[PDB]
């Protein structure tokens, strides 16, 4: 079942970057707070949405699909990828990934019916990753 | 049984959507927040009632008046509605979806008791587009320009936000933002995106490269 | 007092509409006579513009909201 | 047996080409028409060797290059293609399709004699995807202003020419036309469409209303 | 087999249309000769397209999306029209009247192949009618 | 003469290139030499713009319809 | 002569309608001319203001009656 | 037997509407006093044709024939009305209660001879509220 | 001292490349530790012209040489 | 056994580069005479080493490993190479070329001992291209 993240911890978050920025020590551990647990590509993306202005949210759509994208080449170079599964028909597509396979675009909830949690850490792992990319990019 | 929202998240929503107003992401993921799990349309009638103000209730009245009209010409389409059953006998008015049936007007005690699971959630995704399009409309991209003494991020995120927020399709978004940097955004970074060694597909490239290259003055 | 709700010159048809409904449904009116009362004061209220605007409607109007929702698309953004 | 096209018949196309360009829409129907037989790689090679100068002739032949490259991909990906056969022995090869390959080099009909049916139609549709991808190449719509002293015929002329002659998607030419309408066309028919009773969601229909509503001076 | 109208005639159409405009009965009976056989929408799209500026060609698709939809509406008024036919599985679609339908778009041979000469003679007598109207209204 | 051909100030580079493979062409070179020249013909006729142009190229040009498209593409739009 | 009427700048359109209807019924036309004329008549005459909103008319005229109706359901009261 | 209505009643009530309005309770008043026996369609026709100028009868006339349309959606609502009869083979069709059956087409004669008293009360009513209706509506 | 080793406004670049990796190649780095080392200098030393020349580099430079090379090729012959 | 080129030869060899270029006729004459017999990657390595600046020889290791990569590429295209042997248990990787396998690492001994004439006089080419190649590329 998705619980969604508290909306009086996203404003607290957004203004914390709104304050500090996007690269200071103390949003870094902030994003890390709000990063613990496994976050489905639909909290992720939201929460980039809210606390990252435009110009940043596109950066970090780019940087978290290129990402995305070495964790899938990843991937297809070893078949024992937590993603992963054992036979090919539980190969993880960027669809999947990204939220956009069927079943999943919009919907959080059958998201996280169909998702894997070894997916979900990777997605997560890959979000703070372009993250900071993207901090380190924009300042 | 029926256990109502509490007045403090509800009054904390109230002042969010006062001051950062409807359209704000924010807003919308706090709507999200307090939209997750599904409502009785006693519990969604009330929410915006008081999170609404008058004018904005009104036009959210319709709106999700019109919404639930298209679920229900969906449902007469499909007898295989979470919110129907398999006979004729539990085809779902609208008097059962807004909850003006028999033995649910006024009462959320009996409204929880007869509505079905399906029927929740279809009333709940109902209430939450209706929520987008009175926000969309309660509050124009051609005429961005980036002003002489602007920078190029804060040109990027007025342009971003306005593509973004308007009645363009979600496919048409990307060529839309390109084309506009490349024909906005004073003709000194024109030609620098002009001479581009490399082909930018992408604003997030785009805005990129511009970043790396900009003359810093 | 509802009936003394005038559009003012530089107010814009929103604030004016929050203003008259709050009025109209905090008063002494009955239930059933809001809505008449909220569209006849849209019409003759809410200053020329927004009137001719109003009147000069293909579809027939008849409901506070569908004004609203009418008037917000057609008028003059400035 | 190969026949070859008409001296006649290619003089005058040239000459079209001359004098209207080559992405005149008449151009492209000549084009067209000149391109209804299936014709032989010597054939459409010839053809744009005379109608074309030098430099178009060029990218001409890199983007019929790439183009039948990318058939030949979709080919290797499908072996019931209509130039291909259903042992390995008739795929076809690149050499094949330029002209390039054993028996055809210079020779029209040892080409003739040689080629499919479906050969000759993959090659034709590629040569034409490549002649309209060199034509939009060889020669901004955000950038477009009603003049103070110009009629709105005149600009939405202007203004529907740069749109679909620009690297928009299909699906994204009329709700940019309808919004560049909105806010250009200076502020007197801005208002105009603005306050419109009815809601236009198309560029005819706002055209229409113009013309019919705009200021006679 | 489709064959295409002359660039010839196209060219001294457009001329005829640039110089007397689109109102002068010269120009109507010409427009009506080079409406002679039935067109597919191909050639009349292409026609409309070279024969006319920008903003009467978006005037006229207008219009002939109204007409067509009129035609449409007078089918499903009477199971007889020579474009439909006597079962339901006959009945025709706008997408196969504007050359929209699968199998047509941009072939103009496939086209001639699943149309029907009832449905062209109806396209073409829509476009004429359209070029009529746009013709009147332009000046 | 192919050898004496440049770019001039006020010249477009399709005209140019035009005029550039024309004389290329129709000269006495063999079959088997005109793209190499055709190119290094570009590279260095093609006043400096153009020629830092082609010069800062992250992909490598083997073609002149190649270098014909890359600059159409990057051209300093005037 | 029913063709030479006009809507006067400063005329109603009730007087309008009644002047138009009385010199087309008293007039040489069949009897199942008259209402195609008067409706025709009122879109072509009947000053530019409800020329338009007698074209925007979201529902379709086909009968003086219904058009007399209309325009003085949606007329700019002046 | 029909009789008709007092021409020198019908010059005083024309007068009256000629000089007080459509819509002056004085008008109304008369109007209901020249509305008190149950009227044949002949005789409000004629009458509406008297006192009302031309395009005030042409807005009378559509009135009238919505009003009545609403009673016979009533009628077929329900058998018992005073205009219908038990069986099927009396159900009222809007030719007779407009005059417009077989047998009434301009004879008023046979027109009282085929209607029922029912008919006759609902045409008056309808009338009446259609006279309501355009009095509300032209000034 | 190699991090203190800046390209002059005059000095050209392989001069200003000889001098780098001489300062870098004799320090106390370990050997796998010169090559990410000479790069990041080349990308933040070497005057702003060189210094963008080298960013906007359409291939990914991952060596002393490749990033000498494409800078010699695409340098501002002046 | 392995025998060192005289430190002398590489002196004046050194200085002719150092006055003439990379490029003169007369520098690639003597390095052809300093490329006579077949050596050892020990060998040419150093040689280069001494003979070139710092960023020439960073462009010649490049140009020589890739110069390689396209010998071991018709290596494993013909296995008749007279580096190559007839069983798969002879064929040769690079690090084999480039001296990096076992027991070749440091030590030219080792290296004299394991490596084939083939595979020297194809080092050998493949430097003396890859110097041509840099010197063309320096100036």
């Amino acid at each position: 079942a998705w619980t969604p993240l508290e909306p009086k911890l996203i404003t607290r978050l957004a203004d914390t970057v709104r304050t500090k920025g996007l690269r200071s020590p103390i949003t870094m551990a902030e994003v890390e707070a709000l990063m613990s647990s496994p976050l489905l590509p639909h909290d992720v993306t939201n929460l980039m949405r809210v606390i990252l202005g435009p110009a940043p949210y596109a950066l970090w759509m780019d940087a978290w699909g290129v990402q995305l994208q070495t964790v899938i080449a990843a991937a297809t170079r070893d078949p024992r990828h937590p993603a992963n599964g054992q036979g090919r028909g539980e190969r993880t597509n960027l669809n999947r990934l990204k939220g956009l396979a069927d079943g999943m675009v919009g919907n959080p909830q059958g998201q996280a019916a169909l998702l894997r949690p070894g997916e979900l850490v990777a997605i997560t792992a890959s979000a703070l990753q372009a993250f900071r990319e993207v901090a380190r990019l924009a300042e």
